[PDB]
């Protein structure tokens, strides 16, 4: 996988972020997790939504450099968003998400997995910290 640059657009939630990418406006969704809804109705506004949407946008907001990184398998999802690991001064917000307790390791779709033992890892040791999502 190779890293590309991007600049911030604006944070929508947890999982999910506007983005400058190759001079494109483009909407990302973080690959290998979810984040509790905020917006959809049919779910609510579920527990640690906010928390995980304040935690993205700081971290993304705060950062130097941002940068995307594809995985191996299909780049869009049907909704047209780019479907990557995110990084923020050289951390992965997917990751840091997953270690907060912030968000769970989902959709996992081979062959865009790459990270998938990785984010498993932080999360399981998340759930033993017993943090947020997994108090
Ligand atoms: C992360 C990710 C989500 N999606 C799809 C699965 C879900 O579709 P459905 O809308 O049918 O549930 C949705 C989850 O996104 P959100 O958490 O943004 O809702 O996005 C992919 O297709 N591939 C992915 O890699
Ligand atoms: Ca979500």
């Amino acid at each position: 996988l190779h890293k590309e640059p991007a600049t911030l657009i604006k944070a929508i939630d947890g999982d999910t972020v506007k983005l400058m990418y190759k001079g494109q406006p483009m909407t990302f969704r973080l690959l290998l997790v979810d984040t509790p809804e905020t917006k959809h109705p049919k779910k609510g506004v579920e527990k640690y939504g906010p928390e995980a949407s304040a935690f993205t946008k700081k971290m993304v907001e705060n950062a130097k450099k941002i940068e995307v990184e594809f995985d191996k398998g299909q780049r869009t999802d049907k909704y047209g968003r780019g479907l990557a690991y995110i990084y923020a001064d050289g951390k992965m917000v997917n990751e840091a998400l997953v270690r907060q307790g912030l968000a769970k390791v989902a959709y996992v779709y081979k062959p865009n997995n790459t990270h998938e033992q990785h984010l498993r890892k932080s999360e399981a040791q998340a759930k033993k910290e017993k943090l947020n999502i997994w108090s």
